[PDB]
């Protein structure tokens, strides 16, 4: 198959390490983990979250821009192909907000402490259900304010991981798009930071491994399906030879800079 999907690829295959490990390994949840790592994940997942995530999404995009100026056209359908998708992804996200019952890891504990059977538990409306997750949080005083809110926000549905799908897309994008263009920086960046924030997910008691596993390989499929496209209809996104001829440029400048 082609070489720019190629790299995708070992991406993909890349960030389901960790997460795959993780659940091999049959790590589960608990509580009461060292309160800075529970913020420092918050961060994390806040660099997603969409009050300060817009920020992240828009110098990414800018930079991308940057990186795949020669191909600058192609890059413009790219992203409006992703705005599409993300849109389409939420029509598709409206479906879902009462289909899904797979609970949150949080949702597991929480049910222990509060005696409440798991018999009983799901033989309840699933409304009536997931409500009494939302009232049982602001009764709980355990956990910190900041925490219990995105609990809430969450509802302890696991729902797919929209945190994983940007994060890891992005970083799909990097090593796909970028590796030719020398962005090691970047691409490195990215991959830690995705990862990050899949973890984030796990500290928080969020999602299951499998959740981010199946969020890694949704943005495989869509960043290579998106790729495509722009690449059928803008031609390649691969650096063209007046993009070499600078880079093999720039590094024979900075070799005979030292002398
Ligand atoms: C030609 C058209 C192709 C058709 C493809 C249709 C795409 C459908 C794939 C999505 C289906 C997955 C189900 C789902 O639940 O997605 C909705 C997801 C949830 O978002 P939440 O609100 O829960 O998360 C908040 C934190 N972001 O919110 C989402 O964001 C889902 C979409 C994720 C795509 C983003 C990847 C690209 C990101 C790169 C940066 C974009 C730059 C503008």
């Amino acid at each position: 198959m082609r070489s720019i999907a190629r790299r995708t690829a070992v991406g993909a295959a890349l960030l389901l390490v960790m997460p795959v490990a993780v659940w091999i390994s049959g790590w589960r949840w608990q509580p009461g983990e060292q309160s800075w790592l529970l913020k420092a994940a918050f961060w994390v997942t806040e660099t997603v979250t969409q009050p300060w995530g817009v920020i992240t999404h828009l110098i990414l995009f800018g930079w991308f821009l940057w990186c795949l100026r020669f191909r600058i056209k192609a890059a413009f359908v790219l992203f409006a192909i992703l705005a599409a998708a993300i849109l389409v992804g939420q029509g598709v996200k409206s479906w879902i907000k009462d289909k899904v019952q797979e609970p949150r890891p949080f949702v597991i504990w929480l049910e222990k402490t509060h005696h409440i059977p798991v018999d009983e538990f799901y033989t309840l409306k699933r409304a009536e259900r997931g409500n009494l997750v939302k009232e049982q949080l602001a009764e709980e005083k355990n956990i910190p304010q900041y925490l219990r809110s995105h609990w809430q926000k969450e509802t302890g549905f696991a729902f797919p991981s929209g945190h994983t799908m940007f994060a890891a897309s992005w970083a799909l994008l990097a090593v796909g798009l970028l590796w030719p263009r020398r962005r090691t920086l970047t691409i490195a960046i990215l991959l830690v930071w995705a990862t990050g924030v899949m973890g984030s997910r796990l500290l928080l008691g969020m999602h299951w491994p499998r959740d981010l596993v199946v969020a890694t390989l949704i943005s495989w499929a869509l960043v290579a399906v998106a790729t495509w496209l722009a690449q059928r209809i803008c031609g390649p996104l691969t650096p063209p030879a007046e993009e070499n001829r600078e880079i093999a440029q720039r590094e024979q400048e900075s070799l005979e800079h030292h002398h």
